[PDB]
């Protein structure tokens, strides 16, 4: 499986995802590693690991549209079968969605008193919608910290994230008709249960 | 002046010209340092820098082709006014040289034809302009890697100054001949 990952920043995320394919988990390879920003501490665990890194910065390009057509250049280049996004901090174009999506995922903090988790999806819009394919949740007990809560939902996430693409990886997960589908039956808004 | 630099390793000279550019020695900046290798630590000093980064990789293309117009591309995306080859190990295509020709610089060990030597690059048997040397005085007892070392250093005095030089618009190149202040400089370089 050809894993490009997008990042703006520490690459936590990132991490567990390599790891993955290296324990075989996921049967994927990441191939490249493109990070918008360029001190991005991701970018370093990419280089440790011997995976190929680009760094586009908008200041260099004059169109949102120049810098998004050099995007889907450099990343096409690794022939991905799955575009994972592990914290991409950027307004995705129409273009950009289109040209990925069935192959496009990215995971948020929450869900869609307050509870937390996380909720892994296909990107299908511009504005960041799609099916959600799994929603996990986080407790928050009686004086945890901010940080604590944070914690939390990271290690969710690394628990999430990777699964969901092994789910990818093994041809478990479509998308079609604007809907997530895991072995055949299709999955209601708030992703498998 | 638009830099941009290329690099395999752990890209010293490149944290130098980094630190000649914040400095404003060189009148310019590193937009971009691109690699063939993934692991170069050079590149984690161009992160420290927030200079961008990009590693090209011989096995993720089919061709040397494929590999120099992607290359070149990635290169002429960010508009250089010189195309810096610092510790750059890769056997440069006829069409890349060919392409940065006259502002495509390189720095090598060896006095030309121990001492280093900054050059510009071409298609001349000889391998193109000389334009500064430094020689490093060698006695018995200093071991191979102290004269290593003595180069290393002097690498990242010069390079730095000719880079400078280039870009405040004095060193040119033409009729396979490095110019300075409008008049021919000699083999050796500037001495």
């Amino acid at each position: 499986m050809n894993i490009v990952v997008l990042i703006s920043g520490n690459g936590s995320n990132l991490q567990a995802i390599i790891d993955a394919c290296k324990t075989n988990k996921i049967k994927g390879t990441v191939r490249a590693v493109f990070s918008n920003k360029a001190d991005a501490f991701g970018l370093e665990r990419a280089r440790q690991a011997g995976i190929a890194t680009h760094t586009l910065i908008a200041s260099a390009f004059d169109s949102r549209e120049a810098y998004d057509r050099e995007l889907i250049h450099e990343i096409d280049m690794y022939a991905p079968d799955v575009v994972v996004l592990a914290g991409f901090m950027r307004i995705l174009s129409p273009a950009f969605v289109s040209h990925y999506a069935g192959r496009l995922l990215n995971i948020h903090p929450s869900l869609l008193d307050e509870e937390h988790g996380t909720s892994v999806h296909f990107v299908t819009d511009e504005l960041d919608g799609g099916p959600v394919i799994l929603q996990a949740k986080v407790p928050v007990f009686a004086g945890d910290s901010e940080d604590d809560i944070t914690a939390r939902v990271q290690t969710q996430e690394h628990a999430i994230y990777p699964l969901v693409i092994s789910w990818f990886a093994d041809g478990r997960l479509k998308m079609h008709e604007n809907a997530a589908w895991l072995d055949g039956q299709r999955l209601p808004p708030q992703g498998y249960a």
